[PDB]
């Protein structure tokens, strides 16, 4: 059935990008999380959505000092060891790197999750995603897009495209199924806008409402 | 004869990316300038390398703000004008933008830069690409890389490829000329590694001193 994601957990129960949040969604009993992450200084990736922190960019702070000043940030192995608990669940990491610092992240991201199951990478970063398939060739990649440039889409060695659900239309995923791309909108948190893209097939959805996602599929 | 480009202008001779900077680059006998523009919060083309001010980031700053603050920084109109002066010269624009704002920024710089002769836009992020070339199909553009990301190339409606001169070998070349692409590569300041890129059959170069650029060619 269609994947229910929750995005950056369960943002409404605890806060967003945080192991209670993530725990809270799969105890929901939804199939799966997307987390954004960002680089430190000394190469971990930080589960938080801004860039921007009380102590500068995430690139210029060790990881150390950035959980001393916000003691809730996650580091991106704590919130994949959650598949201990939850053997099924899957998840969706959103790599977020200044575009021109994505590759050298890339390459380490693509390191760290060498081997990995039940993971894919996704970026809005073409160049990201290049390098991240150059270096692990067996991790499942995703194409973030904010506007259509599904013309990439034939340079990039993607499994899956991540559309804004605002760009999800039939004549769309016609071109998506055409080339066999698993398609995972974001970030649906209605229900009239969840059954119009379910209705058109996709593989999958994020969201900040387990709620609304739970009834979809089967 | 392959384009000798001067990078920023005559960088060594006033400061980059300034009237005097372009001028004296033009005076010097090149075909042309590479000029670095960030859109100011009012969409005015700021010519500067850097995107942080002492004011902060370039898109949060209006324009005439920053020419209070910085006098000597130009908007792209003013560097375009000289092509009054020295009419056979030609001006690689390089729009940066912040990946996410580089659509909208692309598109802004599309109709400023509608009909316009002797220009050609170059960007490292391919959305910005995508964006310009739907929103300006006459406009010629180029394609920069710091790593070798050839790999898009047929997604990306460009005429150019601006690999950085380190990505520059004869396999590299031949697999761009087998597309039909004008091949510009940047920064190039030393007479042996100028003489390496030319025997190699480059279109162009782009470089901070002038003097060793003059002589390439015929």
């Amino acid at each position: 059935r269609p994947l229910r994601l929750g995005h950056r957990g369960a943002p409404l129960k605890a806060k967003e990008n945080t192991l209670e949040s993530f725990r809270l969604a799969l105890e929901a009993g939804l199939d799966g999380v997307e987390l954004d992450v960002w680089p430190t200084r000394d190469g971990v990736f930080a589960v938080r959505h801004d860039p921007d922190t009380p102590l500068g960019p995430v690139f210029q702070v060790d990881y150390a000092d950035l959980k001393a000043q916000e003691p809730d940030l996650p580091r991106l192995e704590e919130v994949l060891a959650l598949k201990e608990a939850f053997p099924q669940a899957v998840f969706n990491v959103e790599l977020k790197s200044f575009p021109g610092l994505g590759e050298e992240a890339a390459r380490r991201l693509a390191a760290l999750l060498r081997g990995r199951e039940g993971v894919w990478v996704s970026s809005f970063d073409p160049l990201a995603l290049l390098a991240l398939r150059k270096a692990a060739p067996g991790l499942p990649l995703g194409f973030l897009m904010a506007e259509d440039h599904s013309a990439l889409l034939p340079c990039l060695g993607v499994e899956a495209v991540h559309p804004h659900h605002a760009l999800v239309t039939e004549e769309a995923v016609a071109g998506w199924r055409k080339r066999g791309l698993f398609v995972v909108a974001w970030t649906v948190n209605e229900e009239g806008e969840a059954r119009r893209l379910l209705a058109l097939g996709l593989d999958g959805l994020i969201g900040d409402r387990p709620e609304v996602l739970l009834p979809l599929g089967g």
